[PDB]
């Protein structure tokens, strides 16, 4: 039982109800402050690439909290190092939106709230063999951090709904929870290329629903892919599951954390990429 | 004399005045098509640097056609090949915008229009030792455009106006031509960090005014940077020359050309290039 609505279940309730790990001091989202972040050189472009001879299907859940693409097994990739070896697999992708246009990220950038942010999550395959080894173990998780933002002149091509494929016209009030829809697959390396790859926060937190697991390799883009009104409207058409209290889905984010809760027992940093240049 | 909007001495009629050269069959600026592009691995990302031992000025004018910006000697540069070895000098900066919202940029893609492109002016200083001796000459320059599209929900520092420091707040009713002021100096690094600087068009073509020169090498890059309603009304605030018919700066920018007209004797290709995917 929780919830993003239902005052009894909802994000203030989650440190009470799920202390592993919701009562942490190293807790997700945070605000991405570009004058507190600290600038480290050696933070590489990020690179996300397919294997080629994956043939398996995508598909998409209303899973009652969110939209959420799952991947087949050992088919979308990250690379932090420039080496296509394989060390972070992709496992899905799923959205947080406002029910207004001026809220609905998680993350904030110096207190900016964006309309819409995905959560590109994947598993330290180069330590753990599969997701349900890495979700709960040290160290398992590099989620990377895509902002969007809406523009009212732009070709369809260049949106990141271009790169979603539309999730196959799937998104509808009949998409229901916990209903799963086979889709044509996201072009991730398409939506990275919307976007500039060498320039990001980075820290380490928490999974953003309980359990809230503090094991999570943060990457956040600082600059927004573009959608239209038409698009974030597409992801408010979809229902909440039935133990919330709002009935269309919007405001499926967790509120902000702090980067240091006054509990700490060692202080984290936030870390700032940009390009060599 | 020349113009844009007096139909004695517009874009229509350059061929006739400057045959040499905007009667050529490499002229710019063309439509960008993704599809008919050839994608060439070869292309690197764009690197723009700084000489951080220089000390000059950087101004601004109003030459009654565009506000561009004279950057100082030997102060920026920029880099195709990953080399920090000063190939390519940046000499100035200039824009082209619209009277509305949906058009003022001279390059298309696919057709689409952007409300502001800017011309980031190099010469390749790896052949000639100055701005006077390229600008003529075979292969003497290289320009970087960068498109813009407005948006309503932006903080100030994530819009390319920060990377320009607001051009010292000079874009007024009062900045006649041919004035020049002083402005602060503009972060050419971050403009480009504002979008993704391995993902463009390149091809061979002109100046995009008078006498049109095809020595010119471009670079257009996909996605844009972000700008405000308040920030493109800046511009349009400029008067126009006395050559010019309308009062206000604005649709200061030339027709599309093709890639290759019927007259050409040896076609060019448009590339593009993508991120070491
Ligand atoms: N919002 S967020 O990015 O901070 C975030 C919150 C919560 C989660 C939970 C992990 N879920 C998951 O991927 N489990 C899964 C389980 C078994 C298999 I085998 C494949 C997948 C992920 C990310
Ligand atoms: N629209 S466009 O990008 O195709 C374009 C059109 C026309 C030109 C003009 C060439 N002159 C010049 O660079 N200015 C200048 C300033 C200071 C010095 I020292 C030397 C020369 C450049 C670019
Ligand atoms: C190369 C890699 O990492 N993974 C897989 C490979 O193991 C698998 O057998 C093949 C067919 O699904 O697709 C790819
Ligand atoms: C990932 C998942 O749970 N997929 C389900 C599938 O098992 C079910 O049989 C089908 C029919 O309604 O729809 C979806
Ligand atoms: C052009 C270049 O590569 N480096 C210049 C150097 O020549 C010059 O003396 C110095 C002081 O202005 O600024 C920098
Ligand atoms: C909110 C905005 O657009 N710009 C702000 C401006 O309001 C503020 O007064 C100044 C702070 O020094 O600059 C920035
Ligand atoms: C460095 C500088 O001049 N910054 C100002 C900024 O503070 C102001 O908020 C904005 C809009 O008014 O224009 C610019
Ligand atoms: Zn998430
Ligand atoms: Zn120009």
């Amino acid at each position: 039982e929780w919830s993003y609505t239902n005052i009894l279940t909802g994000p203030e309730t989650w440190h009470e109800h799920y202390k592993n790990m919701c009562s942490g001091y190293y807790q997700s989202p945070i605000d991405l402050k570009t004058d507190i972040s600290t600038l480290d050189l050696k933070l590489k472009t990020v690179i996300i690439y397919r294997n080629t001879s994956s043939t398996e299907t995508t598909t998409i859940q209303n899973n009652g909290h969110s939209a959420e693409v799952k991947f087949p097994r050992n088919t979308w990739f990250i690379s932090f190092d420039g080496i296509l070896d394989y060390k972070y697999e992709i496992i899905q992708m799923h959205f947080h939106w406002g029910n207004t246009d001026d809220r609905g990220s998680e993350h904030t950038i110096d207190g900016f709230r964006f309309p819409l942010e995905g959560h590109i999550v994947s598993f330290r395959r180069q330590m753990y063999s599969s997701p349900s080894e890495a979700i709960g173990r040290p160290g398992g998780l590099a989620v990377l951090g895509i902002m969007h933002q809406i523009v009212e002149s732009i070709k369809y091509e260049q949106t990141a709904f271009k790169a979603y494929n539309n999730f196959s016209g799937v998104l509808n009030s009949q998409f229901v929870p916990p209903n799963n829809s086979t889709i044509d697959d996201i072009n991730l390396a398409l939506l990275l290329s919307l976007l500039n790859p060498s320039r990001y926060f980075r820290y380490l937190g928490s999974l953003t629903t309980p359990p809230c697991t503090e094991n999570v390799l943060w990457t956040v883009f600082i600059d927004p892919v573009l959608i239209t009104r038409e698009q974030i409207n597409l992801f408010r058409n979809l229902p909440y599951g039935s133990n919330e209290k709002q009935t269309r889905m919007g405001d499926n984010f967790r509120p902000i954390q702090l980067l240091n809760p006054i509990d700490t027992l060692a202080s984290r940093t936030l870390y700032r990429a940009t390009a060599r240049g």
